[PDB]
């Protein structure tokens, strides 16, 4: 039945990924931001600039009251609202009604988007870092307790405005070509992974291990970018930058605010190398590869200007809270978030990105020694 949830998300580029769903009686439609680096469900519950509409507690007879506050500091922005508990429906998913935690969002700094298409969020991690303490019991732990729904999803995300799906309950296997490759997730906190060895156009960066898991390294399809600690995004973008020395860009493209353009078609792919994260494996001393294409960390973006060239932002940025495998790094592949057994899976999308000489990735068995200690402690 996971033919339902083939193709139930849409996005714009850079503005995340949503699925449709239902809160309260009679059903309330909002499109609904899916996030695999939080643990809140919350939704926009009062006006907005940019609300095209909101969650309306008076006109839902199954609204409950907690009677508590709550607010969540993302990277950036940030929200405040009322929790209380509501019934929830995923019209594009699994036929179960549940009743679940809701944050009504009632005041926001910097976290709905103009003209974005959805209203709320969906945090999908564990309870450990759920606001406003882990005693809120998350939207998927609350579905899996109360329904006969597997304790597992998966995410095709897809780039170019961009879609994809959300296998709520399972995976598909008409989203994946090849094997999928599994990692442990480390701890039940956010998706935490991880990364023991880093390569760009084939050449290690030889830093210590640690270096890219420092202080954690993360699934979250609620960023965008690949976000990399000091350290390693300097070391990443010296080689970047040499590879394509053939051009110049602005150093602000290289900060991710500037945008590099280009003749329609025109893009030269082949002077930007790829990028290879190795993953620790389910056996001792076995890891697995993931290959990124410049057309995954070179996001496509809309010229304000009468040209029609391909306009790109750098997709990779400097991180001070540990590695982030953003949607950009999730793009074509199938990203499997199997809770049940603690680990996460990868595997070539259906959608994949297609270069002419190159190809995304995801390669093994590697041999790999002393996977524990890249860890950071
Ligand atoms: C830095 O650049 C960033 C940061 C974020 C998003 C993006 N770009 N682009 C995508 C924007 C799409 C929509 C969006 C807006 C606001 C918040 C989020 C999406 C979720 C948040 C994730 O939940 C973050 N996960 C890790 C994290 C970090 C801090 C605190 C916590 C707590 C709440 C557990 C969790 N995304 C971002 O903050």
């Amino acid at each position: 039945s996971f033919v339902e949830m083939v193709d139930n998300l849409r996005g714009k580029s850079g503005q995340g990924y949503y699925v449709e769903m239902t809160v309260g009686s009679p059903p309330q439609t909002l499109n609904i931001l899916v996030d695999t680096g939080s643990s809140n469900f919350a939704v926009g519950a009062a006006p907005h600039p940019f609300l095209h509409r909101y969650y309306q507690r008076q006109l839902s007879s199954t609204y409950r009251d907690l009677r508590k506050g709550v607010y969540v500091p993302y990277t950036q922005g940030k929200w405040e609202g009322e929790l209380g508990t509501d019934l929830v429906s995923i019209p594009h998913g699994p036929n179960v009604t549940v009743r679940a935690n809701i944050a009504a969002i009632t005041e926001s700094d910097k976290f709905f988007i103009n003209g974005s298409n959805w209203e709320g969020i969906l945090g999908l991690a564990y309870a450990e870092i759920a606001r406003p303490d882990d005693s809120l019991e998350p939207f998927f732990d609350s579905l899996v307790k109360q329904t006969h729904v597997p304790n597992l999803f998966s995410l095709q995300l897809c780039g170019a405005s961009v879609g994809g799906s959300m296998i709520i309950g399972g995976i598909d296997h008409s989203l994946y070509t090849g094997s999928l490759w599994y990692t442990p997730i480390r701890r039940e906190w956010y998706y935490e992974v991880i990364i023991v060895r880093v390569e760009i156009n084939g050449q290690d960066l030889k830093m210590d291990c640690k270096e890219y898991n420092y202080d954690k390294s993360i699934v979250d399809s609620g960023t965008t970018n690949l976000r990399l600690p000091k350290k390693v995004f300097e070391a990443a973008v010296k080689s970047i930058k040499a590879a394509s020395s053939t051009e110049k860009f602005p150093d602000g493209f290289w900060l991710g605010e500037q945008l590099v353009c280009w003749q329609a078609g025109t893009t030269p792919w082949n002077i930007f190398p790829v990028i290879s994260l190795y993953l620790m494996g389910e056996v001792t001393n076995q890891s697995f590869r993931i290959t990124i294409l410049p057309q995954q960390y070179l996001r496509p973006v809309e010229d304000v200007a009468t040209s029609q060239d391909d306009c790109y932002k750098f997709a990779i940025s400097q991180s001070s809270t540990g590695t982030v495998m953003g949607a950009v790094i999730m793009e074509g592949f199938y990203v499997v978030f199997d809770r049940a057994r603690k680990r996460i899976g990868f595997a070539v999308s259906a959608c994949h990105v297609h270069d002419e000489f190159r190809t995304a990735a995801v390669e093994g068995p590697f041999v790999t020694l002393d996977m524990e200690d890249c860890g950071y402690n």
